[PDB]
């Protein structure tokens, strides 16, 4: 019912992040169903690590493990779709990572995401404010 | 015998404007014949030259994966568990997911050369060539 992106575990994992006070709201008001991808998962950590360190990046290391968030591994299928797709796209700048989550979200029939600053509004999905 | 290519040098060559673009092209015409990369990896090429080039540059990129040429490796769900696993564990230097990853199918496919500038495979025991 809700997806996951890169931008939100970033504000979550790291308490100096300006929309982190935004992200814990949206967090304690999340759907039981919660989603993201392998995709995500390692540009956060790639992110976090920068930011923030090794330790910080571990906890983003650790949802892969969680019980109640669903990692999915993006298939050849999808990543074929998502390329597809960013060839298409040439009216704005969009990254691989955001192409993936679009066709997972798409193939899940997930509108709602957890995201900020505008790539996912702009490709048809909501992102999600309290 | 083998390499296994990196964003770094992917970006070069595919950037005529990128500084080592000419290293890049000497490089990519004394290849060995067998040339692999990643999924991964061949996404973040497609995010960084679609940021510092723009969209005609990135499709370029995006065509390799179409290649008969370049073996282009899907990292397994196994693999990128290992990859996780020694992310967690190498605290002694940053380092990135992708690169993580494509450690983990240099492992796995017995390369120790790859097509890399920046010294981050250097740094994990890997041979990045050189002109």
């Amino acid at each position: 019912s809700i997806f996951v992106d890169t931008s939100f575990w970033a504000a979550l994992g790291n308490a100096g992040d300006a929309r982190h006070g935004t992200a814990k709201r949206l967090w304690a008001s999340k759907p039981p169903v919660v989603m993201t991808s392998n995709h995500v998962l390692g540009e956060t950590w790639t992110l976090l690590n920068r930011r923030c360190g090794h330790r910080a990046a571990v906890a983003a290391a650790a949802i892969r493990l969680s019980t109640v968030v669903r990692v999915e591994h993006v298939t050849a299928d999808l990543e074929e779709q998502a390329w597809e797709w960013l060839v298409r796209h040439d009216e704005r700048e969009y990254s691989f990572v955001d192409a993936t989550s679009f066709a997972v979200m798409r193939k899940k029939g997930i509108q709602n995401a957890y995201a900020f600053d505008g790539d996912f509004s702009a490709a048809g999905f909501v992102e999600v404010r309290p």
